[PDB]
């Protein structure tokens, strides 16, 4: 029947959805939550055989294990074992737009298993097998006896194998298909993988069995009180006799319990539900649940006979908190909430789409550790343990639906289809009926890039029926349609609009007030952190703290998609679209995260930890005002180190005990700081650190910082005098400067420093230029598809000016020998197809001290595109192991990322001065330096800078990190200025205009010397 | 939903119709036991969508209905909204469930009293006057089904206009019902009969409760 | 499959709902509401032949008629025609309360008709067949070949015949 093509067909005998069960028969282990003997897993080793469709499958199959199969373990994705290749598109669906159908050769994985069923599983009650997660549809057979079909990949599949079953060993056989109807509701921005990559179990439920529960919490206006209610539903022999009884564990506690028969309040002129049954408890000044404090109970569901014996238990863990939108704003437990959230897939780079606990909790310890709050599920039910895992560390969810049809023409065809709300709403309601009870889900979400259909307002209304505890969102269609509670954009800018037609993304601050607007906002989707990235990101964090309505939003994303492959020396490197014959394909565009595959942070984690800092500073003379953006904890685990330093020399310091009550303030007068001897800029650095460990950090963990400049002395005294005065030696050819061991040669043909010696070494590999580009960013490339190249992108417009290409043409190279020095004065001209570009006007210098002071000023063409950066480089020829530099550091910032970074005395290795971004461009650039150290080499002045062994040049042209070759000696770029990184998005343009080098006339002065 | 001719006549003659999806559960305990059910939802969801998908091009017809009896369910409130958001230039109304739920634009009763309330526990059937100004309430309310016409019937008529003459908000209803569902069967001697329940060997039936 | 036991299956290959449709090739005639060419009705004699269950249906009504068939006038309820009983029942349910299963005894009517279409029809355009209303559900064949299944006994239920026509008798 082909119901792999047919939207009509989501299933076959599966089971109904329900919230986590595990059948305890012993009321003590259900309230520990110890593992079940009715719940079995069915995980390990199976058998696989790969088809190119599924006519191709063998009938054999069914009965028998095929020998051409192998051994393989489940869960997994089949194209992380090699048997096809996973295929990375973003908008574009993977196979034809031409829905239901999908094409005939649809690789198919038949997956089969042996294993043994204990005859008292058989005897009694009943026996079902579980599938967490099967990619994209399936077909069940047991014993050689087809039992049913599936679809949807997120949301377990569940079977009554009870008349299949036979004592002893059993075989299962699941074919598989990659392609379905499904497909057509899953083309998220991801790998497109498939098989079975979720948990598969069995499990064993009595005749007379709870079949659902639903758990809900309301309070009284002080949340001084609190009423629990429990709804309970079962299925089997209904009796007299039967009860439920509910009860609520603090600990090893009773607080609450409640028991009573089944039969349901009337309910309509038929009566009511005679197999559902209410329970009510009072509980008084109940500890509340929030990720600040996760506060849980457990909840112990036990179905029983009135006389005492117990059929079967059930239970989950109970968090009392209350999510509702009131006067525009979204509050928890009375209070408005600040979401500094982010967006993370499923994704392993050895594993693929399979979630593993130990993969979760370090992703959950790495988020908290980095100041956040929220997270969003994009754009599907996550893995069971993922939500549990939330409940108990603390962290607000938003449980999407797994739907979005992305790649339609409009996006809304299928969603405003009535003939595919069936398929929709199974992948709404069976989320929502699994999911329901976790305290840590505060929004539902139904879904992503889907338009905006009826379907969904038919859809969000169900959502409102059946569950009014929980807001709902959808950015789908405008981000504000009559489809969502929340106003949820995408990329909306914190102060430019883009009035896209039909579709316009408000600047946030706008959107608040549009006429007859009232809706809080909190973006589903911003500060896009593809590569290096991550720039204005504080413009949004200040505009969330000054409007009450705007409440955050979560940054997409969490971790690059990046999948690992081996090199002939068995080596591993990180690959991405393409990067397996997969094709078309949108190359780097599935790495857009804060960290790495393997969870090693970008440069840009920090500043996002910093800027969602949980306490605010403020200072005035001696006194530090420390106020509290928390809405429910206290201060109860912090205390504040400060310390003062001159330029990078410490002076004083201290700590002070933080007692600061949530939203609340507490002043800190310093102590009378003793006036410095030296010249120089006093800095104070305040930092909150964490004394004792807590269960998602280690003792002394730094969770806000801040910096101030203090008093400044400005340097008024004359160096010495200096000894000896540099001499000048002319030839046609060249300028050369000597002064004791060190010389300069001045090329008078090219009007560059081509050469240097200290000592009876050279230093330079390449002669001294000014650089007027940057290997582009994946912001400057601008492009969502690696099929629409935007002429509007930077590097487009740079690429068509010729900023790459522009050649220097010398003006002027002049020598001068003064009283106490040789000064060169130098004029070029870039310019390309007979336009000048800029012009550099220089003097370099070279005093009786050995130092040569350059004094760069450059002009650049008001109609040109803005250049990336206007500085200077050249290739050291020596290699050094540390860097040491007087400014913001340690880690990578530019100018619209840098409020993270404090001014300081730092030293690195070399390597650390080089960001490992997979896809290279320019990259670990320092701002405000006053001071570098390499090797003999010290430069002075206020510059940005970056050194390695790559040139702009191979970092331009090379694909992957894993094929970059250190080069000879070391490149060094400093800059006077440097454009800003934007990633607002990072498919336009977005770099702000004060961060772009629009001057017209740049000045900046270096000083070069040994030291 | 009727034979499509029939919206053309209402259209030509000139009749205000109420166009209702074939969706009745009356004998489910509850009676929303599936309304309520999502697994039910796609099987109610083409009753209602290809409804207003064949009839909305009609100008007789100035209101849809969910169907009848059949409890309220949570697929009564998604279907409410989808027809919303299609077809907003026409009123929907449901009775199911108490007659004035989130899935109705109208106080839609069926036999509700003039004066007299009959405080049925969940599903009160209040006096209609009285009905209007409950607390925060302000639709409109015209009864499905009243007056039930069986046999020597409709005494207390007058009593029903009166007050839909008199109260602006009462906007009056339908009478239960226009035709007796009785079949013609034939005697020995050829004669026909009108029978009703029970005549054709049906067993269990309801009687003459048809007519 | 027992479609007709699975409220997850309402209809096979069911073309989607629309208003009234005539495909009038003249302008003239759409507007004054005259009778349309491209518009046939089935209406008339048909073969029918009644069982107590699906599984009764021998198979070879799918390929030629049935001797034992009679000749009745469609549309009709095969009740008025006294093939089976009519049932009266306000509330409760005419069969056992359990969705969403049926009697396994479950009256069937086979309905059969001979036709043919215009030579124009079969060269190009598409040909569909409108049941306006078959109570309660039903499995539709032409020339032999299966072609769709459809539920609710008040709204049409729509088919692709096109390819299925054939030259001559159908
Ligand atoms: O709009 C979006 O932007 C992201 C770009 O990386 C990603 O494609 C998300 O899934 C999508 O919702
Ligand atoms: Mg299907
Ligand atoms: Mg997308
Ligand atoms: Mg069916
Ligand atoms: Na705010
Ligand atoms: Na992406
Ligand atoms: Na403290
Ligand atoms: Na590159
Ligand atoms: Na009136
Ligand atoms: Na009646």
């Amino acid at each position: 029947r082909r119901d792999w093509e047919n939207p009509g067909v989501t299933q076959l005998n599966r089971l109904a959805a329900h919230p986590p069960f595990a059948s305890w028969r012993n009321s003590e282990e259900a309230r520990t939550d110890r593992p079940s003997q009715q719940l079995r897993s069915l995980n390990g080793e199976w058998r696989f055989a790969w088809f190119p469709a599924p006519e191709a499958v063998p009938e054999s199959w069914l009965e028998c294990d095929l020998p051409e199969a192998d051994t393989v373990v489940v869960p997994s994705n089949w194209q992380m074992h090699g048997y096809d290749a996973p295929i990375y598109t973003n908008v574009t669906y993977p196979i034809t737009v031409n829905p239901p159908f999908v094409p005939t050769e649809n690789p198919t994985g038949c997956y089969s298993l042996t294993f043994n069923v204990d005859e008292s599983w058989l005897q009694e009650g009943q026996t079902r097998i579980i599938f967490d997660g099967v990619n994209s549809a399936f077909h069940l057979w047991c014993n050689g006896r087809w039992v049913g079909y599936g679809q949807d990949s997120r949301l377990p599949s569940e079977f009554d194998l009870s008349a299949f079953l036979r004592a002893g060993e059993n075989r299962l056989a699941v074919m598989v298909l990659r392609w379905s109807d499904g497909s057509y509701l899953e083309d998220q921005d991801m790998w497109r993988m498939s098989g079975i990559f979720r948990d598969v179990s069995l499990l064993h439920k009595p005749t007379t069995q709870i079949s659902d529960f639903h758990v809900a919490t309301r309070f009284n206006d002080d949340f001084s009180r609190a009423v629990l209610e429990a709804e309970v539903q079962m299925c089997g022999e209904l009796r007299d006799y039967l009860r439920v009884t509910v009860s609520l564990w603090q600990g090893e506690t009773q607080v609450a319990s409640g028991t009573a028969p089944f039969g349901g309040e009337i309910i309509d002129e038929r009566g009511g539900y005679a197999d559902r049954v209410t329970l009510r408890l009072n509980v008084e000044n109940p500890k509340l649940w929030s990720a600040e404090i996760p506060n849980l109970y457990r909840a112990v569901v036990e179905l029983h006979t009135a006389d005492g014996t117990l059929i079967e238990a059930e239970a989950c863990d109970v968090g009392f908190r209350e999510v509702r939108i009131e006067n525009g704003l979204l509050l928890l437990n009375g209070k408005p909430l600040l979401i500094r959230g982010v967006n993370r897939h499923e994704h392993h780079p050895l594993h693929g789409q399979v979630m593993d606990e130990q993969t979760m909790v370090q992703d959950i310890l790495l988020m908290k550790q980095n100041n956040f709050n929220a997270v969003r599920c994009s754009h599907y039910p996550n893995h069971p343990l993922w939500y549990t895992l939330c409940d108990r560390y603390g962290l607000y969810v938003v449980d999407e639906a797994n739907i979005e049809t992305h790649g339609m023409v409009p996006m809304n065809r299928l969603t405003d289809d009535p003939r595919w709300l069936p398929a929709m709403s199974e992948r709404v309601t069976r989320m929502v009926q699994r999911d329901r009870n976790h305290p840590s889900v505060i929004i539902w979400s139904l879904g992503n890039e889907s338009g905006h259909g009826a379907n969904h307002d038919a859809l969000y209304r169900w959502i409102k029926s059946v569950d009014p505890s929980r807001p709902v969102q959808y950015e789908g269609g405008g981000a504000d349609t009559t489809a969502t509670d929340i106003i949820c954009p995408m990329y909306a800018r914190v102060d430019e609009d883009q009035p896209f037609p039909a579709v316009p993304k408000w600047s946030i601050k706008k959107w608040l007030s549009l006429p007859g607007e009232t809706r809080p906002l909190i973006l589903c989707e911003y500060a896009h952190a593809m590569g290096n990235s991550l720039g204005g990101f504080a413009k949004y964090w200040q505009a969330f703290r000054q409007y009450p309505r705007l409440q955050g939003g979560f940054v997409w994303d969490w971790v690059d998609q990046s999948l690992i492959k081996y090199d002939e020396n068995g080596n591993p490197w990180s690959a991405y679209g393409g990067d397996f014959g997969d094709t078309p394909n949108d190359a780097q565009f599935c790495m857009n995260g804060l960290v790495f595959a393997d969870r090693t942070p970008h440069p840009a984690l920090t500043e996002a930890k910093h800027q969602q800092q949980f306490f605010q500073f403020r200072l005035s003379g001696q006194t530090i005002e420390v106020t509290s953006e928390y809405l429910f904890r206290h201060s109860d685990n912090e205390l504040l180190h400060w310390m003062v330093a001159l330029d990078g020399k410490p002076l004083a310091s201290g700590e002070v005990p933080l007692d600061v009550a949530p939203q609340g303030k507490q002043l800190i007068e310093l102590p009378e700081l003793p006036q410095p001897e030296s010249a120089g800029q006093l800095w104070l650095t305040v930092r909150v650190v964490q004394p004792n460990a807590t269960a998602w950090s280690e003792a002394g963990h730094i969770s806000a910082w801040q910096q101030w400049r203090l008093a400044e002395n400005l340097s008024v005294t004359l160096p010495a005098a200096s000894h000896a005065i540099p001499h000048l030696t002319t030839s046609e050819m060249d300028f050369c400067i000597e002064l004791g061991n060190k010389r300069w040669q001045f090329n008078r043909q090219s009007g560059f420093l081509s050469q240097m010696w200290i000592g009876d070494k050279k230093q330079l590999l390449t002669p001294l230029r000014d650089q007027f580009t940057r290997a582009p960013l994946d912001n400057d490339i601008g492009v969502s598809e690696a099929t629409r190249i935007d002429p509007n992108a930077w590097v487009e417009r740079w690429k068509a000016a010729g900023h790459y290409q522009a050649e220097a043409a010398l003006l002027q190279c002049t020598a001068d020998t003064l009283a106490d020095a040789v000064l060169i004065t130098t004029a070029h001209a870039w310019q390309h197809q007979g336009k000048t570009l800029f012009i550099s006007r220089k003097t370099y210098r070279i005093d009786g001290s050995g130092q040569m002071a350059i004094t760069v000023d450059v002009e650049v063409a008001s109609d040109t595109p803005h250049p990336a950066r206007i500085g200077l480089n050249c290739q050291l020829a020596q290699v050094a192991e540390r860097v040491n530099w007087l400014g913001l550091g340690p880690q990578e910032n530019y100018p619209d990322r840098l409020t993270a970074a404090c001014f300081d005395r730092w030293d690195l290795p070399l390597s650390d001065m080089y960001t490992p971004y997979v896809f290279p461009s320019e990259n670990g650039l320092r701002c405000g330096t006053r001071e570098l150290n390499y090797g003999p080499h010290q430069w002075r002045g206020d510059f940005q800078f970056n050194i390695s062994r790559y040139s702009q040049q191979q970092l331009m042209e090379t694909s992957h990190r894993h094929l970059l070759h250190a080069e000879e000696g070391t490149w060094l770029n400093i800059d006077g200025f440097h454009m800003g990184i934007g990633g607002d998005d990072s498919w336009s343009p977005s770099v702000s205009a004060e961060f772009q080098l629009s001057a017209g006339r740049y000045h900046y002065q270096l000083v070069w010397c040994q030291k």
